[PDB]
């Protein structure tokens, strides 16, 4: 480790992945996937207050100043990786654990795609309602932005909602890291955003459903308050 | 094929992988996709003028209502699969062809990450930018939006700048997935969008330099205007 990111964050477990995280809905993802996978980690929280994103530390991991990343000592060839991007991680920790990720066939696939529709839908949709109604953009009198994105929030929820009809998870009935990426937004829309009345939320019993079993798995409970 | 979408677009080449789309910065991903790899395939146009993405139809393969999907008649273990999500079928026909994405090490990982990095920021907020700037958007007097939207997509430029600056592409030397998603949006934004002075691409030469070098393959040239 001669690495500018572990000189603001030294691993006391320095065999380890390092994880750089905020208990954020992106953060959270991976959390709940190295709890859920059982692989051994060691998390530092990246402070926002302090704007530890900006360092040149954590852009050395993750150029885009955004959390979760990871910092795997021992990736492939037994040499250190590093990776931003919660959907990137999440297949990463799933191909190296072989778990919550089908190897190949159609199921592969399908996850990946649901996992897209996450990555590219949920998550900035869902970012843009709490800008507008958790955040500064709650202040802007034109209206018409807000509910451009509580709009957007309740067609993707809708398509979820039809989705998860006579099914355990997005999957059907295997838990994958579809569910891992999508839940902690939902959660996240409805708690942190204060948007549950707002979009909606209990005419998508589906959705509360499978996000109800969600957060009553107790890795998933562990992996919300990490770090 | 006893298949609903088909219905509305019968295969003329019913051995070949099925592109629903229409020439827009995600449908091209694909289209450009598929020539570079050389598999065979056939092309329909969903029109949004008639609505065909929210046709029952469509929405068999896509129940995001968006485009583009694939339908491809020998998926894995020879069945037909349906894909959704740009970033979904560009790993799958990467896998597929053994093309344009590495079978593994970091190198993999990496580009996954810039892949998502594409499908969670550039995408999004290239999108926004379109909204606000070309669309309905473009006539709502408080700017604040567009001016928020301006701003991420500058940061995501420098983001990617900083980052191609001494590479002949996102992943170095080698011409990626990672490619294929990003440039056809940074067209796009300049192009279509017509927000290039907004933005001030001219102050990201590495981005500009690599876009240059984009549109030059004939691959590329052909799927821009694919379907
Ligand atoms: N597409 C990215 C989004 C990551 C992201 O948005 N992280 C937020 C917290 S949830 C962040 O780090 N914000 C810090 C900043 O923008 O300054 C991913 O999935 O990892
Ligand atoms: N301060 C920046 C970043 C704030 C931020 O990163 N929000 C996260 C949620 S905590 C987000 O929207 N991520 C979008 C995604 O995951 O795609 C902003 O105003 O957008
Ligand atoms: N994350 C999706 C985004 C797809 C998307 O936004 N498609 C647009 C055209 S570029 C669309 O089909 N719009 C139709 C609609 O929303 O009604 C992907 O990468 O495939
Ligand atoms: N009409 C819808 C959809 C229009 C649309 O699909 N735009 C595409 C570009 S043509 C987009 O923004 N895709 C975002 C992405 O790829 O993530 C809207 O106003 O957002
Ligand atoms: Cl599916
Ligand atoms: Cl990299």
């Amino acid at each position: 480790s001669a690495f500018a990111v572990t000189q603001k964050w030294p691993a006391q477990f320095p065999e380890w992945i390092q994880l750089y995280s905020l208990p954020t809905p992106n953060g959270v993802k991976v959390s709940i996937m190295l709890e859920e996978i059982g692989l051994p980690y060691e998390a530092h929280r990246v402070s926002f207050e302090t704007q530890d994103q900006m360092t040149p530390e954590f852009l050395s991991v993750s150029p885009n100043n955004k959390i979760p990343a990871i910092l795997d000592p021992h990736g492939p060839g037994d040499q250190p990786l590093a990776l931003f991007e919660s959907g990137a991680i999440l297949i990463y920790l799933a191909d190296k654990s072989g778990q919550l990720l089908a190897q190949e066939s159609a199921a592969r696939y399908e996850t990946i795609q649901w996992l897209m529709f996450q990555m590219g839908g949920i998550g900035p949709m869902f970012g843009q309602v709490g800008f507008f109604n958790k955040f500064a953009g709650r202040e802007y009198e034109d209206k018409r932005p807000l509910e451009r994105y509580v709009n957007e929030a309740k067609r993707l929820l809708g398509v979820l909602d039809k989705h998860l009809g006579g099914r355990e998870w997005i999957m059907g009935e295997r838990y994958t890291i579809a569910d891992i990426a999508t839940f902690p937004w939902i959660r996240n829309l409805i708690g942190f955003y204060e948007a549950g009345e707002l979009v909606g939320i209990d005419n998508f019993p589906e959705v509360k459903r499978v996000l109800a079993k969600f957060v009553a798995r107790p890795a998933v409970i562990r992996g919300l308050e990490i770090p």
